[PDB]
């Protein structure tokens, strides 16, 4: 992804677009909409987007192309190139038409899209402003951001047990959090980027405590789990079968009983457990 070009496609085109949902899409007829615009300058910055996505579909296209969510609904950190998403419903799915947009951070403050906020006027589509007076302007009620992995190449959409090979199937918590009514870790190493406690998060009632050589130890309460402590896998534990890409990995998706579905980046049920 060559970021230059990405932001040089809007820049360039300042004063020669029309914001159009019912034209050519990506400019090529003068005229553009907010999902056409940054699918095309896509294209251009080397990203294999394969057609003109919609802002319902653009994240998908993107997880597959070496990007990972670095906030969902939160503040975050802005740096040039990060794909914002946006909606007027509760996330992307609800974001068909005049419902969703999708634009670009220039820097760490300025945000350029594709918009309406010049009404339509001829020529006025691509429109730039600091994000947090543009969020508090537009008050989308969901945002994803989209950031590069510049180690998609190497990591090649592979597990992350193939991309780091470790002997034994134990690992740390990095983070234990109470989330959705329940103790939940964050694993690095299981979730190496773009880590959600929603999709990543794994329920500390149905893990094995371990310690930090990978013996087993007596499992204590769930709220006395605590950061740096180290867990492995022993049949609630279901394989969904379901696989996806996501920041240049592979990431399988189980599901733990009626806690729901969790996606870790190993190949299967056999390389998460012992
Ligand atoms: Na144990």
């Amino acid at each position: 992804m060559n970021t230059d070009v990405l932001i040089n496609w809007f820049e360039s085109r300042r004063g020669k677009l029309t914001y159009s949902m019912y034209g050519s899409r990506n400019g090529s007829d003068g005229t553009a909409d907010c999902s056409g615009a940054i699918s095309q300058a896509l294209k251009e910055a080397g990203v294999n987007i394969v057609g003109l996505p919609s802002t319902v579909t653009l994240g998908s296209q993107l997880a597959n192309n070496g990007f990972y969510r670095v906030s969902k609904n939160e503040d975050w950190n802005g740096q040039r190139g990060d794909i914002i998403l946006m909606s007027w419903g509760a996330d992307m799915s609800q974001s068909g038409g005049a419902g969703g947009h999708v634009g670009v951070m220039m820097d760490s403050v300025n945000f350029i899209s594709c918009d309406y906020s010049t009404q339509g006027a001829v020529g006025q589509a691509i429109n730039t402003y600091p994000w947090n007076d543009y969020y508090v302007a537009n008050k989308p009620s969901y945002i994803e951001v989209w950031r590069y992995a510049d180690t998609a190449p190497q990591t090649n959409n592979q597990a992350n047990t193939a991309v780091v090979p470790q002997s034994k199937a134990y690992y740390e918590a990095n983070e234990v959090k109470y989330v959705n009514g329940i103790f939940q870790i964050k694993c690095d190493y299981l979730a190496p980027v773009g880590f959600d406690w929603g999709e990543n998060g794994i329920p500390v009632d149905m893990v094995n405590w371990v310690d930090a050589n990978g013996n087993d130890i007596p499992d204590g309460k769930s709220e006395d789990f605590k950061p740096g402590m180290f867990f492995s896998f022993a049949v609630n534990i279901t394989d969904t079968g379901e696989g996806g890409y996501y920041g240049g990995y592979y990431y399988r998706r189980f599901e733990f009983g009626q806690f729901g579905t969790v996606w870790l980046s190993c190949w299967n049920k056999d390389d998460l457990v012992n």
